[PDB]
């Protein structure tokens, strides 16, 4: 139990081994005493063996004080220890008659068929008795009797010929006779064609009989002389006969026992070298077959595990505790299906014995090692041969198998989610009023969750004199305690977490503030992480407790801390809904206001002019100034613009300095929300606005003031949303007469067109462009009919315009029939596209979780290069160019550098670069990091999150996974193209790319289309001649005859067999194809993933290459492979780790692979730590971080 161990690895078990694990054999398939309910004596659950059911207390009692342990009473037999010792020791079962381990023989391909050439079909006829094997042969003496055997054969087939043809000499010479008498008698000419037949066809029967008696005399003359072992003889009556005469030459059986024997003798190097040919042919399947068993033969060379391991003389036990037998609560009782299992297992096994020793038949025998075999089956992998064992109800019992995977079984989710104290929920309310770092508790939540703290707080202070004291005093809610809770409370952080769990940010820090309620008060900025609504959404609450836990939440998960989306960059927190709306209103300018600005006229002065910002509020507390007017006023403690201050200043930016500008009073108090730093902004706010403001001022200044910018604009935002006079009416929806109205006349429009189009004024082609331009002539009628006639400040346009987000008329019956038709359809899909999105996000988790930072920087030049810009800015230059890093300057053709390598690449940087119009960039990319182990933080570059490099620990195989997996949801050219990408699938309608450079010749046939192109070697053509003109042409205008094509070129519209470019591109732009595509169907629906996302997870699928002749790269460093690309399924399947990847899918294959392997799992991954409850090798655990030395200065110390 020390917590730290290296290695873990698998091995066949083999039945010394079993028998070395038991405690003793389990002999009846007895549980507990109908009366008693005591555990029976050597069967299940038996105390002798598995353990004491009280703690130090043996079966009859003779021992009962925990003054003797270790000790065995001479009684019962019963070791006297901790009675959990029920839960870690195993039984056995010592088997009449070997069984084999069916997971190698029904599981596919059948490891025990690989490794003696015989057929699974095959394979199930023996170990089922179903037919006999050979498994011994004597050649000295079949050879030395050879002579004789054949002439007796001979003989003894020229008996039976003799015989056959005496006999139809006397049929025919019969029926001579009788047909002779036939011309003495009556002659029917009919009856004498229908006696001659009777007879032919008996002759013909007679004969025939003759041949098969020679056949089967021939069949069993060549089987026996070509007896080989491993041959199989299904036919039993021959086997008999084979075994009649000579059954002293060889030796043949059924069973287990009989595949135990061949096993016996089997050279396992000599059956190596004979497989070792890799000549004999061998391109043809006949040499793979060989292949492909060679694994399975090498497998056990090359470890030490004896291939006997696969069948079993005898059989482990579980421990009780794992199968438990229970009394439930109602005086029944629950036992699980093991139990049952094992008694069909023990009670079969038995049995044989018993028919054994009384000298039984071999057909009952045999009968019941086939039903021992399947018991043993049955117990390990219920159902996977034949109708599974099913108890009352036909339900399936649930076997060893079973027990070990499923969703929620102990494989999957059940080892890895499990339930933890110290935890609550319950349903959120919103807390406008909170600070971002903070979250509303409900008292009692509160209360219940720090009992322990608050228990001890209470009893250092002479309130409760001991623990036992204060736990009453907890629980009956003496009101003493609340203020030893706020205490305990106080800079104590707690997790809030809401389930589905997308994004890292669905689980943050806050401070917990005791609140009057039940509920739980959300801070209203970050729904947008959660995804909250409040309708209802509940919560959950988990109280970190270490010092680690508490300061990984204060200091990582904090909610102030976290405010930049880790996979955009952009931010979360900012204001939106109600805040939008307030802050629009707040910063509008209404022209004509009622405290206006006006030039100085002929008598008197400028009247919109204003001392400082504490007047206009006087002003606006009187019926004089309106927050919305153009007023111009001085300002002391406030920031000018950049452009327009320079003018005025140059000697400095006004700390206290005076200056005058024209703004509104809503626009003053605005810009004072921000930093005293920021310079004025004079606009009327929009998300994009307050957006594009967010993002500037969270790159210039630390994000507590990005926190605290943030919730003052909250405040304002809301408090400004109820004085916005936003409200909903009736006139503010209801209807435009005119549409109503106008909507009739163009649709009389298009019917009598339909008129003129009957007669013989359709002209073809001319009534789908009229109708087209009536529709939407009205369709663009109305949307003027309706803007023009809802005002520019209508509640409605209002919430539009800030970008904080018709059955007017009412339907009739039919009218609403119809439209539940497609709105049903909306619900249904949408019920799958959380489904995928969530298996898509597992399998992305599943192939880059292992993806960490390792170093600071690998040093390589290797980069990609990036198209910034083309209008001579680029549409998606937000994605791929923003927060990289560039392998090599920046250099303008007027010979000036600008932005050195190894830069952060900003968006003042990207504006720089635009600046002196460079179109291209090269950057690092995890594509091309050369670090031996995980990325380094150069290549990586700026985390997403915390807007500066990335940290050394950062795990951001997962953060990518969850970037992509999260926007799931809004995908419709959407989620199965995806799976199709990261899959490595070739695509559903495949696409031609160029295989070499130059000219193309379109050719146009009506069966297909067909595009040659001519090399500029010019060496032999390449021809695509088969396509389906149903896929249409690739764009440039559209590829034309003679226009010239390059080595990567897509020739159709489609999706390019991702294995084509990869031998014709290379590996590296396969990556930069991936990459293309995947983010080009999320950008379809406007979600915004930056690249190194995808490219981390495309990393990982260009890992291996295939060895041709004697896999990761590393290997090779210190014997041919190729580049090979390979979906993430596959690629997360060949990780390293056994027990990772039994976790991921099918146990099964992996374990028995493993096992047969013999392979050892070194823990290396984060997802084994997480099983046997480790430190992750991610964040927190890396050993850099996790071996620091905290020692107080010297000088420290002094001052005391
Ligand atoms: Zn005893
Ligand atoms: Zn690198």
């Amino acid at each position: 139990d020390v917590n730290f161990f290296d290695e873990l690895r698998i091995g066949l078990a083999t039945a010394d081994d079993i028998r070395n694990w038991s405690y003793g054999e389990v002999k009846k398939p007895e549980t507990i005493n109908y009366r008693t309910l005591k555990p029976e004596k050597d069967g299940l659950f038996c105390e002798k063996i598995f353990g004491p059911t009280r703690d130090w207390e043996c079966y009859c009692g003779k021992y009962k004080r925990v003054r003797f342990k270790g000790i065995i009473c001479e009684r019962c037999g019963v070791e006297v220890t901790r009675a959990k010792v029920r839960r870690e020791r195993m039984g056995h079962i010592e088997l009449a008659a070997p069984v084999t381990h069916i997971w190698y023989f029904k599981g596919v391909p059948s490891r025990l068929g690989y490794l003696l050439d015989l057929a699974p079909k095959d394979l199930e006829k023996i170990i089922y008795f179903a037919a006999y094997v050979i498994t011994s042969v004597d050649d000295e003496m079949r050879h030395n009797e050879l002579s004789t055997l054949e002439a007796e054969m001979a003989v003894e087939k020229k008996a039976v010929e003799d015989q056959r043809d005496a006999d139809l000499e006397a049929r025919a010479q019969k029926l001579e006779a009788d047909l002779a008498e036939l011309e003495a008698e009556g002659a029917k000419s009919d009856v004498r064609r229908k006696v001659r037949d009777s007879g032919e066809r008996e002759m013909r029967q007679l004969r025939d009989r003759a041949q098969r008696e020679l056949d089967r005399l021939d069949e069993i003359w060549n089987t026996f002389t070509k007896l080989a072992p491993k041959q199989l003889i299904v036919d039993e009556v021959l086997y008999r006969e084979l075994q009649d005469r000579y059954g002293e030459y060889f030796t043949g059986a059924m069973g287990a026992e009989s595949i135990k024997k061949l096993i016996e003798n089997f050279d396992i190097d000599a059956e190596a070298e004979s497989l070792r040919e890799v000549i004999r042919s061998g391109k043809g399947q006949k040499k793979l077959r060989a292949l492909k068993r060679l694994k399975v033969v090498a497998a056990f060379q090359q470890s030490g595990n004896s291939p006997m391991g696969m069948v079993l003389d005898a059989v482990p036990v579980i421990p009780p505790e794992l199968r438990p037998m229970v009394q439930l609560d109602g005086g029944r009782f629950a036992t699980s299906d093991l139990n049952d299992l094992y008694r069909r297992v023990i009670n079969r096994n038995n049995r044989l014995k018993r028919l054994i020793d009384l000298g039984a038949p071999e057909i009952i025998v045999n009968n019941e090692k086939r039903m021992l075999q399947e018991s043993v089956d049955a117990l390990f992998d219920n159902g996977r041969r034949g109708r599974p064992v099913t108890g009352p109800g036909n339900r399936p019992l649930k076997s060893l198998s079973d027990l070990l995977k499923g969703k929620q079984g102990r494989f999957r989710q059940n080892l890895l989610g499990k339930r933890v104290d110290y935890s609550g929920r319950s349903v959120i309310v919103v807390g406008p009023q909170l600070k971002l770092h903070q979250c509303g508790l409900p008292k009692l939540m509160a209360l219940e969750l720090f009992k322990p703290f608050v228990m001890k707080r209470l009893v250092d202070l002479n309130h409760a004199q001991n623990i036992k004291s204060a736990k009453r005093m907890v629980e009956r809610q003496r009101p003493q305690v609340w203020d030893v809770l706020e205490e305990v409370i106080a800079e104590h952080p707690v997790l809030l977490n809401r389930a589905p769990t997308l994004h890292r940010l669905g689980i943050q820090a806050f401070e917990p503030q005791l609140v009057e309620g039940k509920a739980i008060q959300l801070h209203p900025l970050v729904c947008e992480a959660f995804n909250a609504d409040f309708d209802g959404d509940q919560m959950a609450v988990h109280l970190p407790l270490s010092a680690e836990a508490q300061a990984e939440a204060r200091i990582l998960m904090l909610s102030s801390n976290n405010i930049l989306s880790p996979a955009s960059g952009k931010p979360l927190a900012m204001p939106r809904l109600d805040m939008v709306t307030g802050l629009y209103y707040l910063t509008t300018l209404v022209e004509g206001a009622t405290g206006e600005y006006q030039a100085a006229t002929k008598d008197a002065p400028e009247q919109g002019v204003y001392s400082s910002p504490a007047e206009a509020i006087m002003a606006m507390d009187r019926g004089a100034l309106s927050v919305r007017a153009k007023i111009k006023v001085r300002l002391t403690e406030l920031r000018p613009p950049t452009d327009l201050e320079a003018q005025l200043f140059e000697n400095g930016w006004k700390p206290g300095d005076a200056w005058t500008a024209e703004t509104t009073l809503g626009r003053v108090m605005f810009n004072e929300l921000l930093p005293k730093s920021y310079p004025f902004v004079n606009e009327q706010m929009h998300k994009k606005v307050q957006a594009r403001i967010i993002n500037d001022l969270a790159e210039r200044f630390p994000m507590i003031v990005v926190a605290q910018t943030v919730d003052k604009l909250k405040d304002a935002g809301f408090y400004w949303a109820t004085r916005s006079g936003v409200t909903v009416s009736m006139a503010d929806v209801l209807v435009p007469p005119q549409k109503q109205e106008i909507l009739e006349r163009h649709e009389a429009e298009a019917d009598a067109i339909e008129r003129k189009y009957q007669r013989g004024a359709l002209n073809h082609t001319e009534r789908n462009e009229s109708l087209v331009k009536i529709w939407q002539d009205a369709t663009e009628e109305v949307g003027k009919a309706l803007e023009e006639f809802y005002p520019a400040d209508n509640p409605i346009i209002t919430i539009v315009k800030s970008g904080a987000t018709s059955f007017r008329e009412g339907l009739t019956v039919l009218e609403y029939f119809i439209n539940t038709h497609g709105a049903r359809k909306g619900l249904a899909d949408t019920a799958l596209r959380t489904a995928d999105s969530g298996y898509l996000t597992r399998r992305l988790v599943d192939v880059s979780q292992d993806v960490i930072v390792r170093e600071h920087d690998c040093e390589t030049e290797r980069g990609i290069n990036v198209t910034l810009a083309e209008r001579g800015r680029d549409a998606h230059v937000e994605t791929s160019a923003f927060a990289r890093t560039l392998a090599t300057d920046a250099v303008d053709a007027n010979g000036n550098v600008i932005i050195e390598r190894g830069h952060d690449l900003g968006d003042p940087a990207i504006d720089a670069l635009l600046a002196a119009g460079i179109t291209t960039v090269k950057v690092r990319s995890v594509l091309t990091c050369t670090s031996a182990t995980g990325v380094c933080a150069m290549c990586y570059g700026r985390s997403m999150a915390t807007g500066k490099l990335v940290d050394i620990g950062e795990a951001v195989g997962i953060v990518a996974a969850q970037s992509i997996g999260e926007p799931g949801t809004q995908l419709t050219g959407g989620l199965p193209r995806v799976q199709e990408l990261f899959e490595a699938r070739v695509p559903r309608n495949k696409a031609p790319i160029a295989d070499v450079a130059g000219r193309v010749r379109l050719e146009e046939s009506d069966k297909f289309f067909k595009i040659t192109i001519v090399p500029d070697d010019g060496g032999e053509e390449v021809v695509y001649d088969k396509l389906s003109k149903r896929q249409r042409l690739r764009v440039i205008g559209v590829l034309s005859d003679g226009d010239h094509v390059e080595v990567g070129d897509q020739l159709m519209e489609g999706a390019a067999d991702p294995h084509e470019v990869l031998r014709v591109q290379g590996p590296r732009e396969v990556q930069i194809h991936l990459v293309k595509e995947v983010q080009e169907v999320y950008r379809a629906q406007g979600v915004s993933i930056h690249d190194k996302h995808i490219e981390v997870i495309v990393r990982q699928m260009l890992r291996r290459v295939t060895i041709i002749d004697s896999t990761e790269r590393a290997e090779f460093e210190a014997a041919a492979g190729r580049p090979v690309l390979m979906g993430i399924t596959k690629a997360s399947l060949a990780t390293d780790s056994w027990l990772s990847a039994a976790s991921f899918q099918e146990t099964t294959r992996v374990l028995t692979d493993a096992a047969i392997n013999c392979r050892s799992d070194k823990l290396n991954g984060l997802k084994e730590n997480v099983i046997i409850g480790k430190l992750i090798p991610a964040g927190t655990g890396i050993s850099r971080y996790r071996n620091i030395q905290v020692q107080p200065t010297e000088e420290a110390r002094a001052a005391a």
